[PDB]
């Protein structure tokens, strides 16, 4: 069975752990699904084929309201196609920051759902290991929507990326025992404890100016509740967090036992709003998403340098007599040749999607698609479109982060952003000196963009 014989791509949702995720549709039944596409060249398997196939077969039979439903699995020479149920509510934290109030009742209802999901998967001997806020999706845009946990089962069968653009926001949530090599299902309880701590305070329990500093704190395992906003929080919530953030996993509370904890029993069956927490989460989230967007922008610029020259070289080879003109079918053949090697665009997984993409570029530049075309102009527009989309994505993240609409990001804020982005301190300061030549101690959007261009060799 071939994935593209059955499914057509609608639109790219985004890059998640291990691969890009595409909204797809069954060509016969019209069923919509969310397909995670793992490139075999970029991601290495940890287990054999026997093991992976059996896991998939088990997962397809499992069913729980707080776990993503898996429908199908496909494999070809280059990729794995993981076909799951599509959820439309987005990431939990993105919904949380938009609401006016947030209490321990809201938090307890959220955590009960997470613990219920984890409990169920643990009964079936499946461990997540990489549990974090971006793995908590809302089933729909409804106010009361269930949480659906994504990526259960993946870490067991695939090695994680070492690229920082993939490792953003991982260090806060990882259990200490995962760092040293001996771990079991209890690591998921630790990660949920970290998430709970953040839900109630808006600040990570283990924090630092860069990834390795965060990991050092995690490894020591020590945290406190001495921040002012913990005065608002019930002792039972702090007691549960303690039990989930117990260092020795054998002494740490199980997921199933946490469901029976006083705090869950009291607050899920009077309570003020955690206003300081929601403000801190908004800053946390904003900071995290801008760091991610920065890395993705820089990644997109490098992909463009690579793809522009490769696409030009492919068409040069095709252009036999060398007059620079190729027809639409040839442009498709060359663009296929390109996306064939590169694992960048997952929405270009079959010939039909490539035909469509080529037509969109020709329609943008007002070139007639039924005659011969100046390929060098096609390349420029095809790449400039991606450059523009990348620029616009970054800008939206910049505006989101700039919550007072000042138009600026301060040096203190840059340190925070670049710290999360794990860009070396003297490196970004060096680039800031290049861009900020009046010692303003702040950058507008274009200046920020220029700093990022200088941080990826431009
Ligand atoms: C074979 C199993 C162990 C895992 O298989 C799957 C299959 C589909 C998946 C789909 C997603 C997924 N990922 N995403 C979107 C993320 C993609 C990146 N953006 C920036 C943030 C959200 C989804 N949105 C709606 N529904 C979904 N199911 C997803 C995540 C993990 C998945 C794992």
């Amino acid at each position: 069975a071939i994935f593209s014989d059955r499914y057509k791509g609608q639109r790219v949702l985004g890059k998640g752990s291990f691969g890009e995720v595409i909204l797809c549709k069954d060509k016969i039944t019209g069923q919509e699904c969310a397909v995670k596409v793992i490139s075999k060249r970029q991601v290495k398997q940890k287990t054999d084929k026997e093991s992976l196939l059996r896991e998939v077969q088990l997962l397809k039979q499992l069913d729980h309201p707080n776990i993503m439903k898996l429908y199908e699995f496909f494999e070809d020479k280059g990729y794995f196609y993981l076909v799951g149920e599509v959820y439309t509510g987005g990431e939990l934290f993105d919904e949380i920051i938009s609401r006016k109030r947030f209490s321990e009742v809201d938090a307890a209802r959220i955590i009960r759902q997470v613990l219920s999901g984890i409990t169920y998967m643990h009964k079936n001997k499946i461990v997540h290991r990489d549990l974090k806020p971006e793995n908590l999706l809302l089933e729909s845009k409804s106010k009361d929507a269930n949480i659906r946990i994504i990526d259960f089962g993946l870490s067991t069968h695939f090695e994680a990326s070492k690229k920082m653009k993939d490792k953003i926001g991982t260090a806060y949530y990882i259990a200490p025992e995962v760092l040293h090599g001996t771990y079991d299902e209890k690591c998921d309880v630790w990660s949920t404890g970290v998430i709970l701590y953040i839900l109630l305070s808006g600040c990570p329990p283990f924090n630092g100016a860069n990834e390795y500093d965060i990991l050092k704190k995690v490894e020591k395992g020590k945290y406190t509740f001495e921040l002012p906003q913990w005065k608002k929080v019930s002792e039972s919530a702090k007691d549960l967090i303690r039990k989930m953030l117990t260092y020795v996993p054998s002494m740490r509370i199980s997921a199933r036992d946490a469901l029976d904890h006083e705090w869950i029993q009291t607050y899920t069956k009077d309570v003020p709003s955690l206003d300081n927490a929601i403000l801190n989460i908004r800053q946390f989230q904003g900071t995290q998403k801008l760091a991610q967007a920065a890395l993705l922008y820089m990644g997109s610029k490098l992909t463009s340098q690579d793809e522009t020259k490769e696409l030009t070289a492919i068409f040069h080879k095709m252009d036999k007599n060398g007059d620079g003109q190729l027809d639409r079918a040839e442009l498709i053949e060359g663009y296929k040749e390109l996306m064939r090697m590169k694992g960048q665009d997952a929405s270009m997984l079959d010939a039909s999607a490539v035909e469509h993409e080529v037509d969109q570029v020709l329609d943008a530049v007002d070139f007639d698609k039924n005659g011969y075309i100046e390929y060098s102009e096609f390349v420029t527009v095809a790449m400039d479109r991606k450059t523009l989309l990348s620029r616009e994505r970054l800008e939206r993240a910049f505006r989101m982060f700039d919550s007072d609409n000042s138009g600026k990001i301060s040096s203190t804020e840059l340190a925070t952003i670049f710290g999360v982005s794990d860009v070396d301190s003297e490196t970004w300061k060096s680039v800031l000196s290049e861009v900020d030549k009046n010692n303003d101690g702040e950058v507008d959007f274009d200046e920020f963009q220029q700093m990022l261009l200088k941080l990826c060799g431009n």
